[PDB]
């Protein structure tokens, strides 16, 4: 947790330059869209080798999820897997034709990875400095080793809820700058910036979680600084 000053410093994209549709966008993934969450699942096809295959896992009716490369692909291919992402069928393409949907990582493995009892995700959230409460059960998992995606889906809901962080000037979303951190104390920290995607469809807002990052759960929290100018 920085001084709020500090943060402020970073060169943080504005609301403001953002071009087209992306705002509408970001809003669709983080509020409207549907989430692929399932537990025990296990595909050993692929289309391209950075990538697996869920044939049929729609009951869309095949789930085609990308990764950075044919060396994460490995760690899953074949395995038990547990599913939490976001995906999109614009400009989705592997396997039945016309029927795939896609999304960027958002795996980690079955087995041994269920908690005690799930874990309430604390946040410390500053607006323009001034500290808000958030309620301890916004951002919730029962994953020892949880994707970075999941958790910012949790945290990106309620910003929108609580804060119209997506929404117009005009529909009152007076946020303009906003960074979340995900503040582990054993491994690096990640942080994204609110307003940092690239494009204006899901094809590239979400390919900031085609890298997989999956951090521990335990002994960590999330800093989200918001701005409105």
């Amino acid at each position: 947790s920085e001084k709020s000053e500090e943060i402020n410093e970073k060169d943080l994209r504005k609301k403001s330059e953002l071009q087209g549709t992306a705002l509408g966008n970001l809003k669709q993934i983080y509020y409207y869209n549907e989430k692929a969450k399932t537990e025990n699942k296990e595909s050993h096809d692929q289309f391209l080798q950075h990538t697996i295959l869920f044939k049929g896992f729609f009951t869309y009716n095949d789930l085609l999820v990308d990764f950075d490369s044919k060396d994460i692909v490995d760690k899953y291919k074949g395995k038990k897997v547990d599913l939490y992402g976001a995906y999109y069928g614009y400009q989705c393409a592997g396997g039945t034709p016309n029927k795939t949907a896609c999304m960027y990582g958002g795996v980690t493995l079955h087995d041994n990875n269920r908690l005690t009892e799930e874990k309430k995700v604390p946040i410390n959230l500053w607006l323009d400095g001034k500290q808000n409460t958030v309620p301890l059960e916004t951002v919730k998992t029962n994953k020892k080793n949880v994707t970075v995606q999941e958790l910012d889906l949790q945290a990106r809901r309620y910003l929108q809820e609580k804060y119209n962080l997506y929404n117009s000037d005009v529909f009152d979303g007076k946020v303009q700058r906003g960074l979340i951190v995900f503040h582990t104390s054993t491994e690096p920290s990640v942080n994204y910036d609110l307003f940092g995607a690239q494009g204006q469809y899901s094809n590239t807002l979400l390919r900031i979680y085609r890298d997989n990052k999956t951090i521990n759960s335990e002994n960590m929290h999330i800093d989200i600084y918001l701005y409105t100018s």
